[PDB]
RNA sequence: AUCAGCUUGUUGGUGGGGUGAUGGCCUACCAAGGCGACGACGGGUAGCCGGCCUGAGAGGGUGACCGGCCACACUGGGAC
RNA sequence: CGGCCAACUACGUGCCAGCAGCCGCGGUAAUACGUAGGGUCCGAGCGUUGUCCGGAAUUACUGGGCGUAAAGAGCUCGUA
RNA sequence: GGGAGACUGGAAUUCCUGGUGUAGCGGUGGAAUGCGCAGAUAUCAGGAGGAACACCGGUGGCGAAGGCGGGUCUCUGGGCAGUAACUGACGCUGAGGAGCGAAAGCGUGGGGAGCGAACAGGAUUAGAUACCCUGGUAGUCCACGCCGUAAACGGUGGGUACUAGGUGUGGGUUUCCUUCCUUGGGAUCCGUGCCGUAGCUAACGCAUUAAGUACCCCGCCUGGGGAGUACGGCCGCAAGG
RNA sequence: UCGAAGGUGGGAUCGGCGAUUGGGACGAAGUCGUAACAAGGUAGCCGUACCGGAAGGUGCGGCUGGAUC
RNA sequence: CUGCUGUGAAUCUGCCGGGACCACCCGGUAAGCCUGAAUACUUCCCAGUGACCGAUAGCGGAUUAGUACCGUGAGGGAAU
RNA sequence: UCUACCCAUGGCCAGGGUGAAGCGCGGGUAAGACCGCGUGGAGGCCCGAACCCACUUAGGUUGAAGACUGAGGGGAUGAG
RNA sequence: GAGUGAGAAUGCAGGCAUGAGUAGCGAUUAGGCAAGUGAGAACCUUGCCCGCCGAAAGACCAAGGGUUCCUGGGCCAGGCCAGUCCGCCCAGGGUGAGUCGGGACCUAAGGCGAGGCCGACAGGCGUAGUCGAUGGACAACGGGUUGAUAUUCCCGUACCCGUGUAUGUGCGUCCAUGAUGAAUCAGCGGUACUAACCAUCCAAAACCACCGUGACCGCACCUUUCGGGGUGUGGCGUUGGUGGGGCUGCAUGGGACCUUCGUUGGUAGUAGUCAAGCGAUGGGGUGACGCAGGAAGGUAGCCGUACCGGUCAGUGGUAAUACCGGGGUAAGCCUGUAGGGAGUCAGAUAGGUAAAUCCGUCUGGCAUAUAUCCUGAGAGGUGAUGCAUAGCCGAGUGAGGCGAAUUCGGUGAUCCUAUGCUGCCGAGAAAAGCCUCUAGCGAGGACAUACACGGCCCGUACCCCAAACCAACACAGGUGGUCAGGUAGAGAAUACUAAGGCGUACGAGUGAACUAUGGUUAAGGAACUCGGCAAAAUGCCCCCGUAACUUCGGGAGAAGGGGGACCCACAUGGCGUGUAAGCCUUUACGGCCCAAGCGUGAGUGGGUGGCACAAACCAGUGAGAAGCGACUGUUUACUAAAAACACAGGUCCGUGCGAAGUCGCAAGACGAUGUAUACGGACUGACGCCUGCCCGGUGCUGGAAGGUUAAGAGGACCCG
RNA sequence: AAUUCCUUGUCGGGUAAGUUCCGACCUGCACGAAUGGCGUAACGACUUCUCAACUGUCUCAACCAUAGACUCGGCGAAAU
RNA sequence: AUCGUAUUGGGCCUCUAACCUCGGACCGUAUAUCCGGUUCAGGGACAGUGCCUGGUGGGUAGUUUAACUGGGGCGG
């Protein structure tokens, strides 16, 4: 759950963490690890592509079976629900009957011992990936794909995931966490159940070291920025810039969504906030 | 209790000194407890009693005089 | 010497000067203010003042209540 | 309708989408701020989301008290009648202590249809920082914690034994006119309304579900303000208690 | 060794005073107001939160110590 | 005249040139292709010339010369 | 090749204290919450050298040095 | 005909003056004397004391420089002075590797890049690949040597990489034993194709009865003078078309008739393949990795003891009970302890881009055995009759021969087991090598041993916290890694010392001011000053006791006080370690204790000396208020370190995935190999209370109904 | 007040005196609620004030041993 | 615009054959997430890309911001 840390030092007074009692193994599988490195917020070209992030704690990579489609009709027990920091959620390894173990996203309330099926015959216990032909309308879903068989991309937020609304014709309607409705094929791949670590939103950061570890760099406010560096720069004292806030990269607040996407016709309306 | 914990010779045993007389009265060595919500330790007031006044009684108030003790002798100590 | 409380009339100023333990007494005709008489109480003492009890069953053990005047804690489990 | 979790239903409001359909719709003691001519109101079809369950529904049931009601499942407490098999003084109340607790308020993270403090306008008045109208931010919903106060009222602590009745309701055992249908008649215990004796009370009034007559323990009160306030102590992140 | 007096240093209690401020009661009479007592002209009150010179107003929940029907 | 972008002609009473524009007459035939001679230039070689300098001049360099040296750079850059 | 940032691979931090969760025992409950006792060394924790900084002062300022030296000064298991 | 006339432009280049023989001669260590060479000696050489560093100011490496290394010659030029000396200059000499560092081995960040994509062009990208250590695989010590080089040369003993000899164990292909397995003919899943039977619920072609009455025909009453209309009844009709029976056809379950078996009855274990032994550009394992922390066993190393050799040092006493010096010895080859981990066979399954005896998974059997295997410090033996050493003899720039003892104990690491164990989150590279499996071959390979043989190229001197690198210098600066002795000590601080190297290149004198570095000072203690700036002061360990406030951690080492030296006794005490010996057994590099021996803090008494017993060095000033900033942090290298910045806390907005925003005229890459509890942007800055009013202006988000307007279409009139 | 010109505002505490400081008043030229307001335990080489000790910072300087300054010997600078 | 004859472009709904796909499966390939081709599957006469123009456009660029003045600036 959530465990709050006692104030031993003035720095870690407010630090509270979601204790990971949901851990079973501590040393990740060495076979599936691929060579990875912190890119430092920089491309191969050497320029800093995005500031406020980079540096920190070098970490490893592991392949997740996001698009599980190659093998079907075989069951798998939950091997060990381990901790992968490269995601907000957790990964629970599976012993499939063919002996080919792949990592998958651990759904909410998953504990070691449940049997998971991936295919048409799969039931409604969480972790079962199956096309929309075999799912009731109205069930909460996660790790949702966009086409019948091109790899799953969406619905992997910890705690709130996409909810299926209804099927009409050959197009299916999906409700977004933002409260929006997206039209998607009735043959895409989607799983059942919410994603775990819902209590992760109750994490309290704590200090700056954790944050350089996590990746982000300290944020430099524009009002003290130099005027050449930023439109908010300059001033003798504290000033807001004398104009509406603007990213120093030229454009102010506003529309950024370029229309006319191939899935733009597959969207009914855009998000509305604070209702 | 608009005072909840107090105490370290403090508590208990043994061995010594001590005093007219027993005794942590004093010393050494052993054990950790005794007193505590059937009000401890703290705070304010005040000499106690036979008596006096009041009240049918219960009770309440009080310690004039006398008398039975207690404590003191400008303040604090000590001893022959 | 108004009623509590046995003892009243006249004269002098009228919301002034003043009385007083509770109620309370004077705004031109006071048995309540001041003076006279008159009467009452007490008496070698007479009142005022302060402390204490009684009435005070007004801390109710004898001897109070908790619907509205003051009061049933919000209600249970339950240690001593 | 005792509590908790999950699943599920319909009506209604609002919003969105698409027809039809035209200049008004909403409003009060009267009118104007409000939305329309960019197509409102009305009305049909569909969808979305949130809250709450109209009738049954009552001076009726349960819970110790706050309180509790759309269905369905899951688990569970309390109470009642008969046989009385068994335990054989285990009963009661309970200072300090501990647990539950209306609404509002606070933190974190979500939700948010309607309603609605605060705040804007429009209206009345000499005056409105109100009553009225149009809007609507907390909150009202969910989960975890908190505060622990109400005219928290039956303004009456609990338990036991006794003391005349009449009239309704609910639950269960029996017996008899006996169709053996019948609130038929009778006996019994528990709960809950109303009116009434003796009695009590200053009166209103209570009257077997006592304020009657007693027993056991517990809290509370000693003229009105000051004041349920200052200081001190305890709890709470704070409001505060 | 003990030992009264004296001096070092910080904790409690009783206090006395203290600019100014907060609150209360008594004066009497004046302005601002209509709050409550009759369905007091918005039923009252209680707990609570917000608001306003002021009595008060509103929201939510609770009682009738509320009158008509 | 050429180019980017769209349109788009005739084959000879066809066209475009004749310095916004055309009737009659006047001069040449576009979308295909190339072609020596006069010209510009001199890192190199040869032969000469100079009212050009004679070692702070003349090329930075008559001599260890783009050497020493400075600068990690593109480079700069000596005196003798 | 300094400095700013990042990337990958190595290395560095003498010594001494503070004592979270967790763990077992005895209380507390019906289960808790909680209460003490023994292990724990978690900490951008504490004191303090190597190391990294540069707060004060003096000297120097045609210095030993085109930004230091000497006394003190801060971090010193980490945003190093 | 002029490059034709200088005195200046903080002019240019060269030369030379004064300031002037003035300042300085480069630190917190310091010298003096003797003898020697030399023409000259504080500075060089040799001897004795003194001084300084000694986590360096000693000894090694990397980067860097390149002859500064050694020897011989000389001292006009350089060394801040003379200099016989030098890191000066001239000549000669000096660097020895299968095993130490790189290449023939492989990869990270990143660079190059065939084809290819994009780009007028130049070009930019990146695939297959190839480069790229700061990483990983893979092989040493003691002693000795001359005037300079030593893990390289020699002696002594080994190792592991790679090529060959052939004999000995020994194996099939061309014979054939084994284990099996699999692609062929004949039918069945009371379940239940098709006429029914028993039981149950409902109703299409309205029969009976009642009621309501689209509309029609009307009887009686009311109503306006009669009319519309209203009230009760009758005849239907139903705004609101079944029952009954039969043939026939279809639909639902039964047994059975022809085709679908209980894999063999002959053949064809006759013929065709093959597993040795190498075997992959392929597949799979292994190789393969964090921070922090404690405990245990050991080692380097240190201190004492036995033993071994020597000692008489002009001083009062100690001639051995005392003193000084030794008291060493590797790699490798055996043994496999403490300790860290892990279980064994049979059969089938297709999951690992093809197949698998390999890697996984499921059925079963065997297993809690210190069974079995791997790893693994250390100790013991060999290595070693060897080497070396304290010292004895002749012999001096120096060489040679001989050569004693070589054990116990204790202390003890930051070193080894350890890439381990326990716990935390912030969850900890790649490939080569190695083991093994098959695909594609195949008539000769596999294992040991006597023997002669063959193992590449390059670095190898010297300096390296400095006069040899970077700073223009022989500069008070900077520079990464490895060795870490003794006494006090908590220690790598600090003080003094060993090994070892220096007194670092201007000196000799004179009580001047004055400047700089320090010490002390009557008495007052901030009266100077902007400020207690600077100075001064406390400072260590163990105890006793510590407030206001608070987020219950703190504040707090709060403040303050006491003890601290030496000797003796308690005390042959307690503690650790551990021999002989004892106890025991799966007998071994075994568990228990441990007299003896060694080391050892703590306290209480008694006594003693000084003014002072943490006496040196080293080593917090404390307290009370108020402002800003929550705190640790970072910055104006070289005038300013804060109230600035940043940081965790929150808010708002934009972001639906080849996302937003970027870098890029583009491919492409980051974002992210992440996916609205995630990313970017902006503002504030922990935490408590909160965060009021205002949408005219400017921005942003909605609705474009009206008017204005581009380009392009369109050809009225008019001129010629 | 990090905002206040008059202003050393007025009043109270500290000293002999306090234009600084601390605590209040509001006459806020020209505070103010995310360019955030008010407090806040802890920290700060931050800012300001007071206190005990301490001292040559001072009253008022004196002496002492260093390294220069001085003379001699060797080499030998510059700003202008 | 020349309710039974005419006016050539707008508005929509469709289908695949232009076009798109960072969708799948194969191949070059013995190894290749690049690239190219085929098939299937999704969008589709749209998106995309030019040419012209209208808008927005301190993100970027080149500039300007007088003189007189009893010092300048503010005044005139
Ligand atoms: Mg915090
Ligand atoms: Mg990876
Ligand atoms: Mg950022
Ligand atoms: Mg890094
Ligand atoms: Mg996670
Ligand atoms: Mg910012
Ligand atoms: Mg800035
Ligand atoms: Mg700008
Ligand atoms: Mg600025
Ligand atoms: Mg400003
Ligand atoms: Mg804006
Ligand atoms: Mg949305
Ligand atoms: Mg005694
Ligand atoms: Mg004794
Ligand atoms: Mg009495
Ligand atoms: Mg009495
Ligand atoms: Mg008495
Ligand atoms: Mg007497
Ligand atoms: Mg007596
Ligand atoms: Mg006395
Ligand atoms: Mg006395
Ligand atoms: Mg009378
Ligand atoms: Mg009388
Ligand atoms: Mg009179
Ligand atoms: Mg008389
Ligand atoms: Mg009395
Ligand atoms: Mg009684
Ligand atoms: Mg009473
Ligand atoms: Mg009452
Ligand atoms: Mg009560
Ligand atoms: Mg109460
Ligand atoms: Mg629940
Ligand atoms: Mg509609
Ligand atoms: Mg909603
Ligand atoms: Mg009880
Ligand atoms: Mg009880
Ligand atoms: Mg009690
Ligand atoms: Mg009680
Ligand atoms: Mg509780
Ligand atoms: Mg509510
Ligand atoms: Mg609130
Ligand atoms: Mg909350
Ligand atoms: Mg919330
Ligand atoms: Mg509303
Ligand atoms: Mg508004
Ligand atoms: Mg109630
Ligand atoms: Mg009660
Ligand atoms: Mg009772
Ligand atoms: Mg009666
Ligand atoms: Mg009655
Ligand atoms: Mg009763
Ligand atoms: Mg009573
Ligand atoms: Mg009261
Ligand atoms: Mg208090
Ligand atoms: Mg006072
Ligand atoms: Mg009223
Ligand atoms: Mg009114
Ligand atoms: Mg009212
Ligand atoms: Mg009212
Ligand atoms: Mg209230
Ligand atoms: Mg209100
Ligand atoms: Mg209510
Ligand atoms: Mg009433
Ligand atoms: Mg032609
Ligand atoms: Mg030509
Ligand atoms: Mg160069
Ligand atoms: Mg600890
Ligand atoms: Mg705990
Ligand atoms: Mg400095
Ligand atoms: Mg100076
Ligand atoms: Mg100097
Ligand atoms: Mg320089
Ligand atoms: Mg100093
Ligand atoms: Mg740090
Ligand atoms: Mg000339
Ligand atoms: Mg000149
Ligand atoms: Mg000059
Ligand atoms: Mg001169
Ligand atoms: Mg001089
Ligand atoms: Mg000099
Ligand atoms: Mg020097
Ligand atoms: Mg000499
Ligand atoms: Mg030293
Ligand atoms: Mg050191
Ligand atoms: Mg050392
Ligand atoms: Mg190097
Ligand atoms: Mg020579
Ligand atoms: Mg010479
Ligand atoms: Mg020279
Ligand atoms: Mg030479
Ligand atoms: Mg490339
Ligand atoms: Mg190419
Ligand atoms: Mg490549
Ligand atoms: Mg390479
Ligand atoms: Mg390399
Ligand atoms: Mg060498
Ligand atoms: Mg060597
Ligand atoms: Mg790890
Ligand atoms: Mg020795
Ligand atoms: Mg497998
Ligand atoms: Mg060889
Ligand atoms: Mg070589
Ligand atoms: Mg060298
Ligand atoms: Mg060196
Ligand atoms: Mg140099
Ligand atoms: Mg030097
Ligand atoms: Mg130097
Ligand atoms: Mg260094
Ligand atoms: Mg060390
Ligand atoms: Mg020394
Ligand atoms: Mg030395
Ligand atoms: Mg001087
Ligand atoms: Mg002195
Ligand atoms: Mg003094
Ligand atoms: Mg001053
Ligand atoms: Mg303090
Ligand atoms: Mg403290
Ligand atoms: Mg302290
Ligand atoms: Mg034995
Ligand atoms: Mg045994
Ligand atoms: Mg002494
Ligand atoms: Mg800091
Ligand atoms: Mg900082
Ligand atoms: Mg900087
Ligand atoms: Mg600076
Ligand atoms: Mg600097
Ligand atoms: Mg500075
Ligand atoms: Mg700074
Ligand atoms: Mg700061
Ligand atoms: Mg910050
Ligand atoms: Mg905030
Ligand atoms: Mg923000
Ligand atoms: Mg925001
Ligand atoms: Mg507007
Ligand atoms: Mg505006
Ligand atoms: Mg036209
Ligand atoms: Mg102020
Ligand atoms: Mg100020
Ligand atoms: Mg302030
Ligand atoms: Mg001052
Ligand atoms: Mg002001
Ligand atoms: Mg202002
Ligand atoms: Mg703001
Ligand atoms: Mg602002
Ligand atoms: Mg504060
Ligand atoms: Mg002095
Ligand atoms: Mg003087
Ligand atoms: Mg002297
Ligand atoms: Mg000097
Ligand atoms: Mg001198
Ligand atoms: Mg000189
Ligand atoms: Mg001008
Ligand atoms: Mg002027
Ligand atoms: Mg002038």
């Amino acid at each position: 759950g959530i465990r709050k840390y006692k104030p031993t030092t003035p720095g870690r007074r407010g630090a509270s963490v979601s204790d990971f009692a949901e851990i079973t193994r501590s040393t990740p599988e060495k076979s599936l690890v691929r060579p990875l490195h912190g890119k430092g917020g920089r491309n191969a070209h050497g320029r800093i592509t995005t500031r406020h992030k980079g540096g920190g704690h070098k970490r490893a990579y592991r392949v997740i079976d996001f698009r599980r489609h190659d093998k079907d009709g075989v069951n798998a027990k939950v091997a060990h629900i381990e901790y992968d920091p490269n995601r907000t959620a957790n990964i629970a390894l599976l012993h499939y009957l063919d002996g080919e173990k792949r990592y998958i996203i651990a759904p909410q309330g998953l504990k070691q011992g449940d049997v998971i099926e991936s295919g048409a015959n799969a039931d409604i216990k969480p972790g079962n990936n199956l096309p929309l032909r075999n799912i009731p309308a109205g069930t909460v879903i996660h790790a949702v794909e966009l086409r019948p068989g091109g790899g799953a991309k969406l619905a992997r937020s910890a705690g709130v995931s996409i909810q299926l609304l209804g099927k009409e014709g050959t197009y299916a309607a999906l409700r977004m966490p933002s409260g929006e409705i997206r039209r998607v094929d009735v043959r895409c791949r989607a799983t059942v159940g919410e994603v775990g670590n819902a209590e992760q939103s109750n994490i309290n950061w704590g200090k700056a070291g954790r944050m350089r570890w996590k990746g982000k760099r300290p944020t430099v406010r524009g009002v003290v920025m130099n005027p050449v560096d930023h439109p908010h720069g300059g001033g003798e004292g504290k000033t807001s810039g004398g104009r509406h806030p603007v990213s120093p990269w030229g454009k102010p607040e506003g529309r950024t969504r370029k229309p006319n996407k191939p899935s733009d016709k597959l969207i009914v309306r855009r998000r509305r906030t604070g209702k």
